[PDB]
Formats: structure tokens, C-alpha cells, sequence
């Protein structure tokens, strides 16, 4: 069964007006701004940037692939889908 989403995740996160977008629950460093309660904080990649959001803008990443998990016109999309499936743990910064 599921547990709740943790840092390391992997998903595709919706925003409104951008498609499913590759992504990782991101984990928080001393001295970083943290989330709103009950936001997590959404790393996505290609474009790499944060944005906060709840667990029903998350899809996990195994679950979704066949279906959000094709090319993409928009900035950064398909670079983001080379990172989430061949080193979705790396350091972006």
C-alpha cells in the first residue's frame, strides 16, 4: 500500500496551464525556505525549478509514465524526461 510522498519521489506534477511535468520531491537544506503546511516542495526537472504543491497535483512517476511520459514541445520538457529516468537523484543546483 502507499505510503505518503517523501523526499526522493518521483512524480509528474501538474501545474495549471503546463502539461504532466517530470519532477522529485525535494528535500529541504538547513536553512532553506520551507513549504506551506501541507505543500511539498516539487522539483522539475529540464527546467529546473521549485514550485510548492499538494499531493493532488502529484502523480508517482511508475504509476504515470506510459502516459505523461512522451516528448513535449515546451522549454525543457524533454531534457526533463532524460533526467527523471536516467539520474533522477543528481544534483541540479
Amino acid at each position: 500500500m502507499p505510503h505518503a510522498f517523501k523526499p526522493g519521489d518521483l512524480v509528474f506534477a501538474k501545474m495549471k496551464g503546463y502539461p504532466h511535468w517530470p519532477a522529485r520531491i525535494d528535500d529541504i537544506a538547513d536553512g532553506a525556505v520551507k513549504p506551506p503546511p501541507n505543500k511539498y516542495p516539487i522539483f522539475f526537472f529540464g527546467t529546473h525549478e521549485t514550485a510548492f504543491l499538494g499531493p493532488k497535483d502529484l502523480f508517482p512517476y511508475d504509476k504515470s509514465k506510459d502516459k505523461y511520459g512522451k516528448p513535449n514541445k515546451r522549454k525543457g520538457f524533454n531534457e526533463g524526461l532524460w533526467e527523471i529516468q536516467n539520474n533522477p537523484h543528481a544534483s541540479y543546483s
